[PDB]
């Protein structure tokens, strides 16, 4: 994987401290590497991604991942199109009361759990791409 990015099981990943909307972040991932916002497909991959973010030294609270609810009916999809083989919702997520339609990793959980937030929030983000 290229400098600045880290390999994990066939893919390359990187944390970008640029705060963007969920949409723009995902586009960034597509443009720079023909990747997407990270899909977290196993517990082990979530552990890897959490450690990647922590190693950066960031003090951010929320980091985008590629999960969103495109029809606002709480049917979640990865932007990369992967199946949802793994879920790691934090306490009280996803909210049915104040639903957000995009998903972030939360520093309060070591970036191991997810929270649904407004897609128009500007958070840092992790990209995942092949090669």
């Amino acid at each position: 994987c290229p400098e600045g990015t880290n390999a994990y099981r066939s893919y390359c990943y990187y944390f970008n401290e640029d705060r963007e909307t969920w949409v723009d972040a995902d586009l960034y991932c597509q443009n720079m590497n023909s990747g997407n916002l990270v899909s977290v497909l196993t517990q082990a991959e979530g552990a890897f991604v959490a450690s990647l973010i922590k190693e950066s030294g960031t003090d951010d609270f929320n980091v985008w991942i590629g999960l969103h609810d495109p029809k606002k009916n709480r049917r979640w999809h990865w932007s990369s199109g992967s199946l949802v083989s793994y879920k790691s919702w934090g306490i009280g997520a996803p909210s049915s009361v104040n639903p957000g339609y995009c998903v972030s990793l939360t520093s309060s959980t070591g970036f191991q759990k997810w929270k649904d937030v407004p897609c128009e929030d500007k958070f840092s983000f992790v990209c995942k791409f092949k090669n």
